[PDB]
């Protein structure tokens, strides 16, 4: 029911860019950490998330590999792509069915057009947030970690089914990158 009502809602988010506001509480530090920087996604598997303040960062993958970019530490971490919807919430997103979300998650909707997701075997996660605007344009994300942490997202200037080249999601390092290929045999 609810998780049939989510997934009709992500699966017609066919490509998006945004700007991105974060605001991460951390419990354990009673730290409230803010950053902001852009995000691209397009069905079936490429996603691109970039920190532009304060920090200068890049997270990209393509259905293949997983770049992770410091740019203050000039470091790359390569990877290859699983899609682990438990470990990494913006794999929600691209979904187009609700067969894994369902064996992993319980999902409860709530009034203003949001959903909780709670993953049935995890430390990590404990919930996952997704609300989305009356014309179910994504608002914003919140995600509570057994870190005591609490990261909320929110998008602006939100466009959807904007035509991103596949490309885009290819990372290209910059020169003299530290690389940390773990793609490697």
């Amino acid at each position: 029911d609810a998780t049939s009502e989510l997934i009709d809602k992500i699966k017609n988010i066919h490509s998006m860019t945004a700007n991105f506001n974060q605001k991460l509480i951390d419990g354990q530090t009673n730290n409230n950490l803010n950053s902001k920087g852009n995000m691209s996604l397009k069905k079936p598997q490429y996603f691109k998330w970039i920190t532009t303040s304060p920090n200068n960062q890049e997270i990209v993958s393509n259905g293949t590999k997983l770049w992770i970019y410091d740019g203050d530490l000039d470091q790359l971490i390569i990877k290859k792509v699983s899609n682990d919807i438990a470990q990494f919430p913006y794999l929600i997103l691209l979904s187009k069915n609700t067969n894994n979300i369902n064996k992993l998650f319980t999902v409860t909707a709530q009034d203003n057009n949001s959903y909780i997701l709670k993953p049935k075997n995890d430390q990590m996660i404990d919930s996952i947030k997704i609300k989305f605007t009356p014309n179910n344009q994504l608002e914003y994300l919140e995600i509570s970690t057994s870190l005591n942490q609490f990261t909320k997202i929110e998008f602006n200037n939100v466009k959807t089914d904007v035509d991103i080249s596949n490309t885009s999601f290819d990372f290209k390092a910059p020169q003299n990158t530290d690389i940390i290929d773990e793609t490697k045999f």
